[PDB]
């Protein structure tokens, strides 16, 4: 083809191909194996994903991002009109859809969310072709199983804006099976839970797979829980912290706030794998340094709410799909949430302490299962 994969996230997208027997996922020109679903728009260029995501602070009612929460939908739609009281870009309506409103080259530009999509997946097409050389002419795009067919088409053409031949939009929860072989592996009847909790967004899936056919059996969760929340937690806390040592409430003070949380992000990210992290920020305040430490155990209880309240979800999933928990065959993590250690054992410890499929990178596993499906396509 190449056999190529794209998982086209809320906030960050992946891409994998296909090659000699297996799947590679793909580092964009920053070295990244995920890209931000950003696009800015300044005076004189588009930019689209990391340099996009880096300077959003000082470009914010420019810079572009959950463009998939608007993709497929009407303006007049309920999740429309409470997501654009919180994103600090215009959103308009043109012939009842909604378009991004922003400034560029001085001018006012209105872009469809498909448009914004079809900038995203044309970076990730760029990133793919610089891995491989040559052309991307063909991708497997993935989609969230509860999205519509008004929404399933306005991806497909973002994809044809592109310049992409879209060979399937496929459940990014049957992606993330494909990924690990669940379909061919023990080959009666196996129910799968999915559990995704990616930045912003959180999904429980329940398929059933059989002789390689899969069905969405329910769909449960939370579109605004996510990695940020968590990050957030760490960054009043930390605050609290700064003020009780240095006297300062740096709580007016966009920038202080903001780096802060860079730093919360970052320390986060090392809590999945050590006990410890290490916040260094210098001058975060009025020439006071902010250097300090963070424990695992610190982290699990300040979001001990958040962290339990993922259950709820798994729950209400198999009450929908009428199954009790032990008739769960296979569990799969997806998101970059689900490294967190404190949420495996939660999840691990509902299921009588079941293993989890966990050794695909988590926020991979979904453009990894859309490579696999790609290459089974083109054949
Ligand atoms: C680049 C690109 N890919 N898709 C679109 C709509 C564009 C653009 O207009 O810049
Ligand atoms: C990487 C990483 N390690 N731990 C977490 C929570 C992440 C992430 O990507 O969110």
């Amino acid at each position: 083809g190449p056999a190529i994969g794209i998982d086209l996230g809320t906030t960050y997208s992946c891409v994998g191909v296909f090659q000699h027997g297996k799947v590679e996922i793909i580092a964009n020109d920053q070295g990244n194996r995920t890209t931000p679903s950003y696009v800015a728009f300044t005076d004189t260029e588009r930019l689209i994903g990391d340099a996009a995501k880096n300077q959003v602070a000082m470009n914010p009612t420019n810079t572009i991002f959950d463009a998939k929460r608007l993709i497929g939908r009407k303006f007049e739609d309920a999740t429309v009109q409470s997501d654009m009281k919180h994103w600090p870009f215009r959103v308009v309506s043109e012939g009842g859809k909604p378009k991004v409103q922003v400034e560029y080259k001085g001018e006012t530009k209105t872009f469809f969310p498909e448009e914004i999509s079809s900038m995203v997946l044309t970076k990730m097409k760029e990133i793919a072709e610089a891995y491989l050389g040559g052309k991307v002419h063909s991708a497997v795009i993935t989609v969230p199983a509860y999205f519509n067919d008004s929404q399933r088409q306005a991806t497909k053409d973002a994809g044809t804006i592109t310049g992409l031949n879209v060979l399937r939009i496929i459940n990014e929860p049957t992606a993330a099976a494909i990924a690990y072989g669940l379909d061919k592996k023990g080959c009666g009847e196996k129910n799968v839970l999915i559990f995704d909790l990616g930045g912003g967004t959180f999904d429980v899936s329940i398929l059933t797979i059989e002789d390689g056919i899969f069905e969405v059996k329910s769909t449960a969760g939370d579109t605004h829980l996510g990695g940020e929340d968590f990050d957030n937690r760490m960054v009043s806390h930390l605050a609290e912290e700064f003020k009780r040592k240095h006297k300062k409430d740096i709580g007016p003070n966009k920038r202080a706030v903001r780096r802060l949380r860079t730093a919360c992000e970052r320390a986060k990210r090392t809590l999945s794998s050590s006990t410890q992290a290490s916040i260094e920020i210098d001058s975060l305040y009025e020439g006071v340094d902010f250097y300090t430490s963070i424990t695992r155990a610190r982290f699990e209880e300040l979001n001990a709410d958040l962290f339990r309240g993922t259950l709820e979800p798994v729950e209400k999933a198999l009450r929908d799909a009428k199954l009790d928990k032990g008739q769960i065959q296979e569990i799969v993590l997806v998101g970059g949430s689900t490294r967190i250690p404190k949420i495996q054992k939660l999840l691990q410890d509902f299921f009588n302490g079941k293993e989890l499929n966990k050794s695909i990178n988590p926020d991979e596993a979904v453009a990894y299962g859309a490579a696999v499906q790609a290459a089974i396509l083109i054949g």
